[PDB]
């Protein structure tokens, strides 16, 4: 199989997480930064298997890695995954990290970008409002019903939700509104590339603007996924255009440019539907692999 | 003793709730209204004894329930309230009117549109959760994680357990301004709101921002002559809070909401007998049989 490990790392309290990695190829130029990319609410993206094709084409080392389970997700657990799998390769040696994330996951890299230690960040159509998302998404305001009125479980299609457990959370945790994104955002230096999909009906861009407008850096910039909605694997032209252009931010953000009309090299139609199948194979390996404790 | 009887109502989870009842004084004008009181968080207002001598001696039927228990959530209060209202519907007891005040009035905007009360009066009732509650204890406490909150916030003399009262004000929408103006907002019982001149603890903005989208239009402001929060600050500002709830109860329990009305003060030997009657009832109520309500 192209040389795509599957590693298992288990959290002290019976949980498990699955971390994909992806070498760089064997004759491109090097590249500073090792990329993670949360492919957690994925499974319509096939877990970006595509993008780890583009970006190690182009000389990055990829992780890819999904939330920890016990063997329903809150937006706490998906910033445990995060916070765990990055201490590990902190602690396998890795010192320079860029992240990537989309949609739900990017509220989850938001909320700790003061906190981590991170090259930079890259998120696509991002969200920076989860309760007014949640209700473009759903079609209703669940969480303003009493918590004992939820439905069983919501559909948030990435994956399915427990509502309980998932709003007990948001507010617990205070995920739940613009504010909280924008007081986390507010003090931190990790360089930020947003990408906004034009014909987003559930992210609404000044909100995003409103949220770069926050950091006080201004170390910031906001680009726009063409003809796009919220979701990136609409066609095969719109989910091209979304590999390319983080492709091409991971490239000039690794030499410390915000300026991503930069080249890069494409993987062709055969890679990645070699990416595609080797992920099935993967999936076998990982029901025999040795946790690594974390 | 004077006749304040005491009663226990069991809940069917086991839960009990006291409640203390004063009969009417004996050759008074007939009063069509019994009086329901939320005397749980009252214990520096001595419970509110002298309130129901002020009311029973002018011809009302008072009763006064605590919390149920076997810490305290907002929700918890609003099921003592449905209990014991539920309660004296068992027993035949139709036209009811009801007094709470300060956290207490906010249980009591949450159920007004759905309980048949012939009037509400309140007192230095918190429309607006979050914000009274940063005044009180000095630090917006629901800004915090829930994993982060102290152990327990003090709360106008009561101790209250952070983690539970907190989950509980988000998940049952206790905290804005806003669920405090949806409740209220088609609601059909008259109210008389009488608000404190120099508190700090609720926005009067606020109070008439609430009365404000009351569909009806029948409530009315009315405001305590000093007091800041604290309706047991001294003598005089408790009195004027004992002589303003009676006179709109007696007004309102004939259809008026103005309250320049007469009634009869007890003198203070009467108020002083109501203090010690206090500790007797608290005494047997051990030894009474718990109602199933």
């Amino acid at each position: 199989q192209c040389k795509t490990i599957a590693h298992v790392l288990r959290v002290n309290n019976g949980q498990e997480l699955h971390v994909w990695e992806t070498p760089p190829k064997e004759n491109v130029p090097f590249k500073n930064n090792t990329i993670l990319i949360a492919s957690g609410f994925a499974r319509r993206m096939d877990h970006f298997a595509g993008l780890a094709e583009y970006l190690s084409t182009n000389g990055f080392h990829v992780f890819r890695y999904d939330s920890l389970h016990h063997v329903e997700f809150t937006m706490t657990t998906g910033k445990n995954s995060l916070c765990t799998v990055y201490h590990w390769l902190q602690t396998k040696g890795t010192q320079n990290i860029g992240l990537i994330a989309a949609s739900l996951s990017a509220r989850v890299a938001y909320e700790v970008i003061s906190d981590l230690e991170l090259s930079f960040l890259i998120t696509a159509v991002g969200v920076v409002n989860l309760r007014d998302t949640l209700e473009k998404a759903l079609g209703f305001d669940y969480l303003s019903l009493p918590i004992d009125e939820l439905p069983n479980d919501l559909d948030f299609e990435g994956h399915k939700l427990g509502s309980e457990v998932f709003v007990r959370d948001c507010f617990e945790h205070h995920w739940d509104t613009l504010d909280s994104t924008l007081d986390k955002v507010a003090n931190t230096s990790v360089p930020l590339i947003a990408f906004t999909a034009n014909n987003d009906d559930w992210v609404k861009q000044e909100e995003v603007y409103d949220m770069l407008a926050h950091i006080r850096t201004g170390h910031c910039k906001l680009y726009s996924l063409l003809g796009s909605s919220h979701d990136l694997g609409e066609n095969l032209v719109v989910l091209r255009n979304f590999y390319q252009s983080v492709t091409k931010a991971a490239i000039a953000m690794d030499g410390g440019s915000l300026e991503i009309d930069v080249d890069f090299i494409e993987p062709d139609f055969e890679q990645l539907t070699i990416a595609t199948v080797n992920e099935r194979r993967l999936k076998a390996e990982i029901e025999n692999r040795t946790p690594e404790m974390a």
